[PDB]
């Protein structure tokens, strides 16, 4: 059975707070650090059970995860069963056709030992917790870098910086979640190390944890907006409506959350808002060839790249259950200032904003790394299409800084190709292990 009292809350349900801070640290003195890990951190680590009850939301929700070098620092030399985690994300950068030369320097190495995720409805409360941690740990912990993040304001709450409603679609864990129409249903061990049908043997103390892939992804919002206007397909509606259609073709959903597969020519804001309906699709349509039909949703659309559904086989009617092992739980949150008037007017980014991307999975090679390398960056994925060259994911696909060729986006002609500049720019990140809560004051403090 899944022991959710022992699982850190961000993994399965998110922090449920307006503000987050990602505090990236080194461990200078493992003896003193361990003492305070047990006494000061472990008691305030928020569990899935705690965060799932409206009566037990803490003022500051706190989670903590460790990199490979952070575990080594703590004298933990165990094999957690994940080569990508052990090697660190910087060594993995080439797999995604990017260079660490573009990264925040602190990420371009393995000096980061962990991340504390602090979440609260105000930054003042976060800052107070940080001050407390720095006081009680002294120099045994040291801040290397940090990133502040926030839910976006007003009617954009829950939307990412490009304006799209986010975190709609997640895997349902069999026995834990009540599945929604269309939602994939997966074994707990796809997300939680050592849980049901995780095929990789783990250290005993690590059962109930998950690997956290962190990415600092800058978004070029004015540039994206202008691109859509400049490349809007011809049609009867306003120019902006036609630009909106192109954006929806790139993401696979309208900004409202309505999936284009179910409403291919216009938004349906009521559909987007309804969790019982907004995921109820497989990409299959009777009387259309799945291998060639891009009239409902392009093969290159972001969500189709990241959850192929019927493109990888399985049921043509909902729920499609394909590629469960390639599922990730997402807890990303936007960062940076809102787009200013001047930036919008000049169509030019002058301040850094984007997504503090957080993905959880039990195997990095099957989750984040797979989705980036085998799908988003792969012009021939999904397989079996006609024509075969799908092109890259227009949102996250990478090709060493060059414009991405993306096919199928234009409804009038599925063979029409666009060469699209990057609108998402990686500043790097790291792979961490979020341990079960018992390990925090247990093995890791021993
Ligand atoms: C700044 C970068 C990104 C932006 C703006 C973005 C935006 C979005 C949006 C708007 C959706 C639709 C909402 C939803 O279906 O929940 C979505 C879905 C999703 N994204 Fe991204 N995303 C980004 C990065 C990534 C990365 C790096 C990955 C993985 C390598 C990823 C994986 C997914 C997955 C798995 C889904 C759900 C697919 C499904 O289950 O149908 N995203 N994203």
């Amino acid at each position: 059975s899944l022991n959710t009292i022992d699982i850190q809350g961000d993994i399965l349900v998110g922090m449920h707070k307006q503000k987050q801070l990602f505090y990236f640290f080194a461990i200078n003195d493992p003896a003193t650090f361990k003492t305070h890990l047990a006494s000061d951190i472990a008691p305030v680590v928020a569990s899935v059970t705690q965060l799932s009850n409206v009566a037990t939301q803490p003022l500051v929700a706190l989670n903590i995860a460790f990199s490979n070098t952070g575990l080594l620092a703590l004298g933990v030399t165990d094999n957690l069963g994940d080569s990508l985690f052990a090697n660190g994300q910087a060594k993995d950068a080439t797999s995604f056709k990017e260079s660490t030369s573009s990264w925040v320097p602190q990420f371009a190495g393995t000096g980061i030992h962990g991340v504390i995720i602090l979440a609260s409805d105000t930054t003042d409360l976060i800052d107070q917790q940080v001050a407390s941690i720095e006081s009680t740990f002294g120099s045994s912990i040291s801040k290397l870098s940090s990133l502040s993040a926030s839910i976006r304001p007003g009617n954009e709450a829950g939307h990412e910086m490009f304006g799209f409603l986010d975190l709609i679609a997640q895997p349902a864990i069999n026995g834990f979640n009540t599945p929604l129409p269309g939602q994939n249903i997966v074994d707990a061990g796809v997300i939680i190390t050592g849980a049901t049908n995780d095929p990789i043997t783990r250290p005993s103390w690590a059962v109930g944890g998950s690997f956290l892939a962190f990415r600092q992804l800058e978004q070029l919002v004015p540039e994206f907006n202008k691109y859509l206007l400049d490349n809007a397909p011809a049609g009867s509606g306003s120019l902006q409506a036609r630009a909106d259609l192109l954006g929806a073709r790139m993401v696979g959903r309208w900004k409202s959350g309505a999936p284009i597969d179910l409403t291919p020519t216009a938004d349906d804001p009521a559909l987007g808002a309804d969790a019982q309906r907004n995921n109820n699709f497989t990409y299959s349509h009777a009387g259309f060839d799945l291998g060639s039909d891009q009239s409902h949703c392009p093969f290159s659309a972001h969500i189709r790249k990241t959850r192929p559904r019927a493109d990888l086989g399985g049921s043509l009617t909902p729920p499609n259950l394909s590629a469960g092992a390639n599922s990730i739980m997402r807890s990303g949150i936007p960062y940076g200032p809102e787009v200013t008037s001047a930036e919008s007017a000049s169509n030019t980014t002058t301040q850094e904003r984007g997504l503090a991307f957080v993905a959880y999975q039990a195997q990095l090679s099957q989750g984040f790394h797979f989705l980036q390398q085998t799908s988003a960056d792969n012009a021939n994925f999904p397989p079996g299409k006609t024509p075969a060259t799908v092109g890259l994911d227009p949102i996250i696909g990478q090709n060493n800084g060059q414009p991405r060729v993306v096919n199928g986006l234009l409804p009038s002609n599925s063979s029409a190709s666009l060469s699209i500049p990057q609108f998402v720019v990686s500043h790097g990140g790291e792979y961490f292990f979020s341990p079960p809560i018992s390990a925090i004051g247990g093995r890791l403090s021993a």
